C-alpha cells in the first residue's frame, strides 16, 4: 500500500525529518533548503542536490542563497505505508544527498546510522 499526503501535510512532514536529521549532519547543511516537487524529470529519483552557482550565490542586497535539496512527493510517498514512513524516508534522502555532496559514500553512511 502507499499513503496520499497533500502538499502542505507533506511540508510539515519535510520539517519533522529535517528537526530529525542527526547533530553530526547540522553543519553539512548548512544554508541548504529543502524544496519539495510532485514528479522528478527521472522517475527513480526520491531527491536531487542543486548546486547554486557563484553568480547566483547573494542577491543585490547581500542575501546569501541556499543550495537546493529537491525531495519529490510522489516517488516517496510510493514507498510509504505511513506519515512516520514519509517522514523517515524524506530524512534518509536528505542525509544522503548532503552526505554525497560532499564525497561522503554510503559505506561511511552506514558507519553514521544510514
Amino acid at each position: 500500500g502507499m499513503v496520499y499526503v497533500d502538499p502542505d501535510r507533506f511540508d510539515e512532514l519535510v520539517a519533522e525529518a529535517l528537526d530529525g536529521i542527526p547533530e553530526e549532519f547540522a553543519r553539512a547543511m548548512r544554508n541548504v533548503a529543502v524544496f519539495v516537487e510532485d514528479e522528478p524529470d527521472d522517475p527513480e529519483l526520491l531527491g536531487l542536490y542543486v548546486g547554486i552557482p557563484l553568480t547566483e550565490r547573494t542577491t543585490a542586497y547581500g542575501g546569501v542563497l541556499p543550495d537546493r535539496i529537491i525531495i519529490y512527493r510522489n516517488t516517496i510517498c510510493a514507498l510509504c505505508e505511513t506519515e512516520s514512513e514519509v517522514i523517515d524516508e524524506v530524512r534518509k534522502t536528505v542525509v544522503h544527498e548532503i552526505a554525497h555532496h560532499f564525497g561522503i559514500d554510503d559505506e561511511r553512511l552506514h558507519e553514521l546510522g544510514y
